[PDB]
């Protein structure tokens, strides 16, 4: 009778909804706002803290804080506020009679998982729980049982190879370079044109202009020479005060940090070299099927032109005798949640739930034994 | 009315079919695979054991085990699994209404015979059964009655001389030097060029390299001087991860272990000297017929140039006044099956099966007094 | 009258000195460091590259490269620079009038060895050289002529059995599991407690943590049981910035990859099983001396409790009437150089030196015919 809830807790955006549906019921950015100015008006509905889209609407008078930093929950009171808002105010449901599925990045610290188990079996008193890896849900939504998944959120960019439903845990790659670092790099490179962006509302504006006006170059050097010589690549954006800015070559230097991490000073390899070493760390028999199935998910793969540059770099790195095809569906930023709608819908999954009873006589540590 | 099943149960491959047919139907290698990595995707028939060619298909995520090791059935549960697969899936017949002939190497322990008798009669409940020697079935398939048969499968190299149907049990020779050892030696010498192969999955790849690219040199020192002087003997192979390897003298260094077994530390004689010591251990007058009828059989005699080398070595070893002929049919790797199709079809053979009643009155020991 | 040099050029560290001495003079890790930021200060004695301890001290602004990867020399200009540094700058020795001795792990590919000849003769112009197997030098430093040597360096872990000075080439076992893989696995499991290490500069910090605080558990399951049920096993470590970390069960899980290599995903067996198969692949008589003369060498055998654990595992594997002794001297880290100094200063040794003239007619391929 009961229908399970699915809550994709990413790093910047939270997607919560019911199992079996095609699209998430509530998508809103996971932020907590607090007022940085004194209040002169008596009344006004002056809440001590703002959450969700309400904080995003009046961000000019709010200091905004992200409770998730690099896929790791730092502030927990903000997270119980986020989960209370998405349970009671958004979905308008009671958690006492609903199973609940969570998404977590691999190679995460363990105490995050026991505190996640602790802070919702005791407070919201759910009758079931499960925590799953995001890339497994990406293959569930993709409808195939084989491939290597590049998932890049706001904080974590991880590569997971899975062959015939059997994941290889030694081949799991994790990088801390994602869209927040791209936002910070876009803050850094806009100072040459003279536009100053320092505050968190300005960080939201930099995230919006990164969402609307960025793309990946197929080749960096020739398009840099084209932007230096010609005057066709620039575009205009309208700031919400009324000012208009013009951006030339910065709209393709920003995602290039994904392929060249030395721009922000990170020593580690690019995302193409990370994917190629993740394929190279796997066994020799399964690499042929892994070259033919490259699955993407997350909003950071929403830059136009990521697939062609990705295919060119993997085709350069791999030997030429292999065919390389990249699956990039246009609904992939909501991909992982749809896998949750695959996962709770199955009757085979219905006995591996962590109910209240095994949580009582084992403590939080049961989430290590059951989940993953 | 009932058709007898012929199941040549070799070390590497198994060949199952009906008696009277000219070729076996179910030919598949004798491996059992078990999962090695963590299973994450719920459902879709994740089996705990794969046997036969599907284990070859999924070998990148499976640890592989050979139940027969040099003609010794070690793990009997896997052997029962592969007999269940070759009865019920491949041939897809009821084993309780068909007689079953089985093959074995000579100088093999009696508990192997007793346990094959026990598993045939108690588990599958066959109505009749018989066990025969591989070299005798090779001489049946050769279509002659006098000769010395050298059969070298994947795990065993045996040599049996027969004159006018009367075998000579004192002159039967056995040697644990076959295709498994040749594969391991080729795995050892491939590291000199920098190619590394360690796992059991890529042992099949090294076996395929040995099948496709090796050959027997007529003169070893001249071929070594030719490989050292020039590069015409080099050949390339495509691994299934796209990497292209190339090998020079390693094509003919690997089968030379059959003629020079001191390369892997065994102080025993070569297979030509094994035949020469076999032919002098026979009686004084039957040697002339045995020299002209060197029947060759087995899968590891399919190398190019092995017959001319064997001709030169026996012609050097024997006194020069006789003809030495080596019978090498092009279908010789199935010959152990083919005479097994010959032997079960004879009307003079139908009285010497082991029935159910004889097993019930005499225990498993009936196969010692009846079979050979 | 001239003295020989002994330069153990292992995969992690270089240990160089004169023959006849009891201890090496120049011990430094095989590191080539290159700058990765921009240089803004004019002058300051800035160099294009760094080597040795000078690379180690300035590692915060450097990208570090190992030229040797699992025994195989990959980058040759870096290793030429390391040989130039250890000859001219460390030892203060002009190498045109001193012979040198070099070490190499067995089952290495041949193409290193001639190049290990070639730039030794064409660049530095040494009068003679010799290349030796490391386990032979370990048995020289042990002062006995009979035993099996487990040598585990930074890249290669190999077993070599030698009885009465006669090595058995077919029983030599190689396994690519050593201190770099242990460092990478420790770097993987340290993310469970929330400690992140991604750059190659802080890989040396993880190596120092592995050197100081790790130990081999005698029995694994009760050690995990008492690690979960108490906190006496936890130890604290000081990072050089000032931060303090605390490690618990990670102290003994990281040596356990030596005995349970399925943690990092390779299908192969542990070092005790590899030693046991190396003993059983030898001849039937000599095992009486091989069980009682286990010899350990290399820096990877420096963990506390490895000898008692290996004694318990070998005593489990061997039959109970066999006496098993493991020889673990406290100077076994430096034993390869000590045996090289013993061999180089030995009286009958000075006829198997590969001289300049013999290289001049024979080409680089003299090293296969003369050395080993
Ligand atoms: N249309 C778009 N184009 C480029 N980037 C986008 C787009 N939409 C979202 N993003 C980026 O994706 C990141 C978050 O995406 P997503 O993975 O869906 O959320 P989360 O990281 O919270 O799971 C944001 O930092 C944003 O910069
Ligand atoms: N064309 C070939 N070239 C070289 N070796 C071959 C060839 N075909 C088969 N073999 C070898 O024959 C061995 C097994 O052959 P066979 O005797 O038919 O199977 P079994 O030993 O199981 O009875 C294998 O190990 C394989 O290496
Ligand atoms: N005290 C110690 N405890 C544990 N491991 C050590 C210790 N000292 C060195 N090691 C390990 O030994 C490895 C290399 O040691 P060594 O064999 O001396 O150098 P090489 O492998 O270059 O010959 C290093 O990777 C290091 O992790
Ligand atoms: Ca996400
Ligand atoms: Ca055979
Ligand atoms: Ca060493």
């Amino acid at each position: 009778e009961t229908t399970a809830l699915v809550c994709d807790n990413g790093s910047g955006l939270v997607k919560a909804g019911f199992a079996g549906d095609d699209a998430p019921r509530a998508v809103f950015p996971s932020i907590v706002g607090r007022p940085r100015h004194q209040g002169v008006m008596v009344g006004m509905g002056q809440k001590d803290s703002y959450v969700g889209d309400e904080a995003q609407s009046k961000r000019g008078i709010l200091t905004l804080k992200y409770p998730i930093e690099h896929g790791i929950i730092t502030n927990w009171d903000d997270m119980e506020k986020i989960w209370h808002h998405t349970f009671y105010n958004e979905l308008r449901v009671a958690p006492e009679e609903h199973p609940t599925l969570l998404t977590e990045a691999p190679l995460n610290p363990k105490a995050n998982r026991e505190k996640m188990t602790q802070i919702m079996f005791e407070t919201f008193n759910v009758p079931a729980m499960y925590v799953a890896i995001q890339a497994v849900l990406s293959l569930y939504a993709s409808g195939r049982t084989t491939g290597i998944v590049l998932d890049s959120g706001d904080g974590v960019t991880h590569n997971v190879p899975i062959y015939e439903g059997y994941a290889l845990p030694h081949a799991i790659m994790r990088l801390d370079l994602a869209g927040r670092d791209l936002t910070d790099y876009l803050m850094k490179i806009l100072t040459e044109r003279g536009y100053s962006f320092v505050t968190t509302a300005e960080r939201e504006i930099v995230r919006d202009i990164k969402e609307k006006l960025c793309y990946v170059a197929l080749d960096f050097e020739n398009e840099m020479a084209t932007a230096a010589s010609s005057s066709s690549l620039e575009k205009s954006y309208e700031l919400p005060d009324g000012q208009v800015i013009t951006i030339g070559n910065e709209r393709f230097r920003c995602p290039e940090t994904l392929f060249q991490p030395s721009f922000i000073g990170m020593e580690s390899a690019g995302i193409h070299e990370t994917t190629y070493n993740s394929i190279m760390k796997c066994d020799i028999d399964i690499r042929k099927d892994l070259y033919a199935n490259n699955v993407m998910s997350g909003g950071t793969t929403m830059y136009p032109g990521i697939a062609d540059r990705m295919q060119k770099e993997i085709t350069a790195l791999a030997p030429s005798t292999m065919k390389i095809k990249i699956i990039a569906p246009p609904e992939r930023k909501y991909s992982v949640w749809i896998g949750g709608s695959i996962l709770a819908s199955l009757s085979t999954f219905q006995q591996m739930w962590i109910t209240k009873q095994e949580y009582d006589e084992a403590g939080p540590s049961i989430v290590h034994r059951k989940c993953f």
